[PDB]
């Protein structure tokens, strides 16, 4: 069964035809479109900016994922959790991205931008309507209560959304443990549903920053990171009209390994070209970002000693100098190294948090979201199209019936079940996007802070630069009437 | 000349005629309409709630703003502002709402939900893109650095809104003062843009709370309160169908004083009918809400004294009870008194902020959201939708233009002299919802926070109360193409 | 019967003896003695600092505190407490400064450095060891813990302190109310012990602010405030050798009424000189010092209008000159201004943590703390001086007793009946000092934070201008044996 | 040259005569002696507990600390700072514990109570009086500034206080650096003395949490722990008249590996008993204590699985049980576990602030301080009595010199010379307690919150459980005349 990641590796493996009109052609199939939520003139775009991890480096699925989920489990089962843990498997069919984990009640949600409850999910158990009242009266979260609501933004927390959803079905049907509201009685042993969660948090952290995820990911590239002959070409592209940065939060040594390996191919920006060193492709290199501070205060600019990947000591003080790497600073070091304004920047990354919200609220940078999911989500939208147009229409119709004083009712359930049948083609979490009609939170979120978003950023290879994408002028209701 | 409190007196004027016919007639002109931002079933609405000042207590324009101005010029010539303060008088074509006060800077700004500045005006010298730069290196400003930047969101803003502007142009023209980035020196005495400010803000809420504007609002009531007889036969409408409360900032005294007069006919709901004290249209009636925090934490609960406008001494613990009058307390109050969720409540107001956003936000209220400037903004959008057509086909141009590599120049200058144009038909400020194609920041959180809006409440009368207000299904663009 | 102030006026009303050892014979009669926690050399300091409330202008007791009482009574009344409070009536000898009010229980508190219990008292009933452990379970708060607890550190508080206590006693006594752990019921009405503190507290602000007592004082000055014709002495000879200045908390109008009357004599700085203007005594007057945060940040610097006694609009930024007062400001205003250092410093205050814990720890100022109770301190410490004997010898046997393996028990009650015999000479709260063998809070921060104090701060008068005074060297307990 | 563990190792040999009048003749040696700030007695103590690092295990000196300065600067070198370091060596003489890193200036500093600049020492250069003005202008630090100041407060510290000294030497002398007021410039790099600090303070955590210091420690404990028969014969005298408990932050495996050495005679409580196990000796042992926020909110009671030394998963809510270890928890643990109030409590412990002040001022408990470097204090105090008697008649005779009108001027510079004449006698740095005639930071401390204190806990051995420890009584200066 083809996943996300299948369809960017099938494109990823094909050459850049740089002929005008196939550009065109190719740019119209939606695969391989820039989507545009707010005007862009790519003429004015100076700098170009790079996220790493799951921008450039985008992990095969579900490979990397199950890596992360076994060594995650391994971490709490030699912690103390019980052995029965080992027997877990990833299933790549469960987890959609942008789930809320409410650590009070140990359920999954899925919500829309007001926090109202699309899906709630007790484990593998989905909580409907009637019954979610229990626990969510109004069916609504504050989604802003950051001490009880945990919300799972980037593809790394696909493992531990699984995650979750095992261990709170292990506790709830395993006889050694008693449930209640907030968790799990063992005798004197009370665990709560937040302090699992904090296990299962740290348990994740720790596998890649002190486990053998890393390791193991450098020592197999080919089995867990995409790569494409392409992008030295669209960097380069990049460098004639502007200048190009790397600002990840990764560190030195993980960064080389994973560049190098991006631009491992026997030529430069295309076939026949010398081959480049990756770093001969940015103007300005930076790792340790601590995105999203770095928006903000950041942290002191560091240099790396690039021959041991250590930092130097000191704060770095001198100017923009070919070879040197940054480590921390903050967004103003681009702008003044680079002599830039945040609108003179595009920066690309797939955080809708970290990389893109913070940017602009923050900084006023102009973004550009990848999300590598939406190859995935555009075949399933195209295919059951039909369903969601019935959605449409019963809504219709059941306002040309309130509007006429039990019909509304089965037009109602009728709805819930339309609904439901189209969600189970993404998964058992529905689409990223939305539950039937109802966009979720993540899908609002990229319309009003990515000003343009794609599969993968390597769409903008079809666009001249010059380009002037175009969305259309929005209108509030009483503008039209 | 028409302003918008006009165009409400005028509908206030006319009688109900609640043939079913003439309602589906008078509620498809847009004066009448209630628009739509996101969908909303009113049979499921159970309590509807209401904000008093600029709600259902609209004051007329540009009376009410002139006597809140006089009075906050000659406060701050009281505490010791110059004498020719004085010859100041307030000129309603100058201020929208929604402004931002640069306190650094003393600029009042314009601005899109971004944060982009769309008008830069130094006391009454509108400031041009290559001059803001200067001050605003990105054309930017970060709106929730509320340090700095203050929202001028209440239709009680607009006399201080204009007052900034006359100040900053009065010292900036007066030679006894030597202008700075920062504010105004005049020989050891240093006047900042900020603390000018604050003295203002406060001259505004002395005025309000010490001074004579309650006084002399109440005795002449007919010179500064639109008056409507539809106002009880909407509320007893309401009642029939559900509960009806009051929640407002105002105190009890004030809030009798100015609800008599709202209610002040010579019958009770329709002509015909016995006169009702404003009261019995209430189910629950609470003052001194202390929006927004009523929709947080709230204050302590307590019982007014009717008698003497006094609270009793303690909280009051007691049942909800015929007569009783509430202070303070919190949005909890109001659910738990009338049995309530959040979405079975509709709470009309006039606050974006403290009335809508937060309601919304922080306990997930359906929304109705009163713009009385919408009377005026509907009648300038129709006449001059001309320009603002041409305004979309210049963008269209400018993009079919990009895409083929000084032409890009001139329409860029037409685009901005139709701006111009389109924008100084509203006001000196423009329009409250946009500049040009730019919506404003204001619009978006309209659009973004508020269920419903309207030129007024009284809109409701005119749709049937199991009416299904609806609104188009929201898309993303991957989702159309 | 001789109030502390009456002591005060007796020694205001005697002329100065400038003969040299007139002087070294008054300041060995403890009255007039400046008492050393800390050593200074007189000799060192540049510039002499002045509160004015209770420092320069003492108030007259208890004519004082009884006007403020009534006034906050009728305050209370006012704004709707029952009407048996206007038969309450002001008795100086329940309270003594320093005590907390624990807004929980309702109890006025007498405690340690420690926050050990050595009084409690709820209304006027005096609860015993045993009964207060219900509450007190350890018999010790958490001073520090300033949301539930209240230090009544002035004399200002006074008052305020007798009257929680009648409240305490009416709603406790009255068959209309309820009493409950946390505050007394009326029906559907709940008073809690914190909310009943906060009126008095509000009341009290009011009453000094809004309502007529600053009126009462000025119109008898006489009645309510101590003279004396050696203080315009003290300071000419302050300013012969240093730098004299005001900073005070009290605004212009206030200070100068108040400071006309301590220098309205028919003479200058002794008799037969030339009367001068009170302004002339100080090379630098500060009003609206807002102290303790005087000695932080502060706040803006202003300039008093002196002929209007409002302040100049801007912040003022010229140098020191003849002729100005100013307001708000910091510490370091003093400092630039006069060009001094901290410990160039001496300021003499009232208030242990506004004027003297603050100025000590946040800016090493030397301090000379003014304790107007003193003299009847005093009084009272000499005569009952065998009582405390008494209660030294009880602990010395109750060692030498325990180091023998129920007589230990008798002395335990005899410790208590001599504690309970000499804290009844001073009130029924005791010293301001301590409780028997047992120093207080307000003795403890004396000794740790006021270099130098005493009854008034006219005994400087006594001792030459290069006097060192001299505190004995500290040694630790294994420093001596 | 004998340390001060070495002349703890000296008692530490030695048997438990526990013949009446050799305790008598024994606790009058100050060396054995428990001293008395408050008076305590004992008989009401029901529990005693303990800290375990350098209270019941005191590291050798200077073993402990010279491997614990070795470590650190490897891990220094290791991480990039330069390799001069490694010539470094650990100089006992030199550092004082209680000193204070001023990260901004990089000086270590010695202050009384106050901030008073006692030494000021930059790298080994003793910044003198005058010199230390232009950083210091009114010679004063404000203590409570934690952003800036670092108190190196614990035994702990005594490494990184010499180690600091060692860098800011180096920097300063080395070549390739450029001093500037604020760290060391070497081209394009910036080392803040700030920045410098922290890689110090993390390079002391890591080597102590994540480097080997542990591991060698118990690899040879018998060089690194003194030990002391008479330690096991203490706890089973407290275990008859009360309660024992421990209360560490150290995790278990290091705990239970330390205990074991300190119990690991031929004997039980004394020689011919059956040995006992360490954890017989508590009926309460709690690692991971998180002091001092133990003492306040803690954090979550867990239990450890002492088989594995891992805590077993979920919060323990069950009862104290034989056997049971705790991790976390609270100081209401132990209150609610043994059935204590606080100041039935006797807790045992080095950290003046860890263990002594916050148990104090936030629970009310009763205090003791072990202080190892006591033992060489005492030594020094007593053979150089006569100087500190001499620097008293100084200032003495400064007085009586004041009060007559370049005398006063040698005195000044002789008291000066013989501080600094005795303060050379304890070390570079002086006593722990004084400069001269003043006291320190550390000395105030200990006088304010610690009841009791000695060279050693063990001293407690030496009086009968129902001794009363009498202070004498507190007078305030006017209460002596
Ligand atoms: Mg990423
Ligand atoms: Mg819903
Ligand atoms: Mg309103
Ligand atoms: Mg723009
Ligand atoms: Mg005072
Ligand atoms: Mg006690
Ligand atoms: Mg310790
Ligand atoms: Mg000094």
């Amino acid at each position: 069964s083809t996943s996300w990641s299948d369809r960017l590796q099938n494109a990823a493996d094909m050459p850049a035809n740089m002929d005008k009109h196939a550009l065109k052609k190719y740019r119209r199939e939606a695969y391989h479109r820039v989507f545009v939520n707010r005007s862009l003139a790519m003429e004015k775009i100076k700098c170009f900016g790079f996220d790493m991890d799951y921008t450039l480096a985008v992990y095969k699925s579900p490979e990397y994922e199950s890596l992360g989920f076994e060594l995650t489990v391994e971490r709490l089962v030699s912690i103390g959790y019980p052995q029965e843990l080992l027997s877990f498997a990833y299933d790549s069919t469960f987890p959609t991205r942008g789930l809320v984990f409410d650590t009070l009640y140990g359920n999954l949600l899925k919500v829309d931008a007001y926090g109202n409850l699309l899906v709630c999910a007790h484990g593998f158990n989905f909580i409907r309507g009637p019954e979610t009242r229990e626990q969510y009266p109004n069916k609504f979260i504050q989604r802003d209560d950051t001490e009880r609501f945990y919300i799972l933004n980037t593809l790394f927390n696909l493992p531990e959304t699984y995650l979750l959803a095992c261990l709170v079905d292990f506790f709830t049907n395993c006889p050694r443990y008693t449930s209640c509201e907030t968790g799990f009685k063992d005798g004197d042993l009370f665990m709560s549903y937040r302090s699992m969660f904090q296990d299962v948090r740290d348990a994740v952290d720790w596998v890649h920053y002190k486990g053998s995820l890393k390791e193991k990911t450098v020592e197999n590239l080919e089995k867990y990171v995409v790569k494409d002959g392409k992008l030295p070409l669209l960097l380069s592209r990049m460098k004639e009209v502007g200048k190009v940065f790397l600002a990840t939060n990764s560190d030195y040594k993980y960064t080389d390994k994973i560049m190098t390996y991006l631009f491992d191919f026997p030529h430069g920006p295309k076939p026949g070209s010398s081959h480049r060193p990756w770093q001969s492709y940015f103007d300005l290199i930076l790792v340790d970002a601590r995105k999203p501070l770095f928006f903000g205060e950041g942290t002191v600019l560091r240099q790396v000693d690039t021959k041991t990947g250590k930092l130097k000591i000191g704060t770095y003080t001198g100017p923009l100098q070919h070879g040197i790497v940054y480590s921390g600073g903050s967004s103003d070091t681009i702008c003044d190294l680079l002599g830039a304004k945040g609108k003179d920047i595009l920066y690309i990354g797939d955080h809708i948090f970290g990389d893109i919200l913070k940017s602009k609220k923050r900084q006023g940078w102009r973004t550009f979201l990848v999300i590598p999911e939406l190859a995935q989500e555009l075949h399933v939208w195209t295919d059951k199209s039909s369903l969601f147009e019935e959605l449409q229409s019963l809504d219709i119709f059941l306002a040309e019936l309130y509007k006429h004083l039990p019909d509304i009712s089965s037009i109602q359930r009728r709805i819930k079940k339309v609904t439901h049948d189209m969600d189970m083609c993404y998964g058992m979490m529905g689409s990223l996007f939305r539950s039937g009609s109802r966009q979720t939170l993540f899908a609002s979120q990229v319309m009003r802070y990515a000003d343009l978003y794609a599969a993968s950023f390597i769409n903008l290879l079809y666009y001249p630069f010059s380009y002037l994408f175009r969305a259309a002028h929005v209108l509030m209701p009483h503008e039209s009437t």
